[PDB]
């Protein structure tokens, strides 16, 4: 059993240095680092982690989640 860190962010570590809350409060890490989602500074827009903008992507174009069968 490890345990020890409370894993966040998506490298499973404690929620340290600047991090960046993602905008869907829904989601399961709110908390990602700059330097493992790549911002060298706060976004001056809105920021959306790579976990979520890979979901609402597949929800938005081409959105066809039928019975899986076969
Ligand atoms: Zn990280
Ligand atoms: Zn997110």
């Amino acid at each position: 059993g490890s345990s020890g860190s409370s894993g966040y962010c998506i490298c499973n570590q404690v929620s340290y240095g600047e991090m960046v809350g993602c905008d869907n409060q829904d989601c399961p890490i709110e908390w990602f680092h700059y330097g493992c989602v790549g911002l060298t500074e706060a976004p001056k827009g809105k920021w959306y982690c790579p976990q979520c903008t890979a979901a609402m992507k597949r929800r938005g174009s081409r959105h066809k989640s039928g019975p899986s069968s076969g």
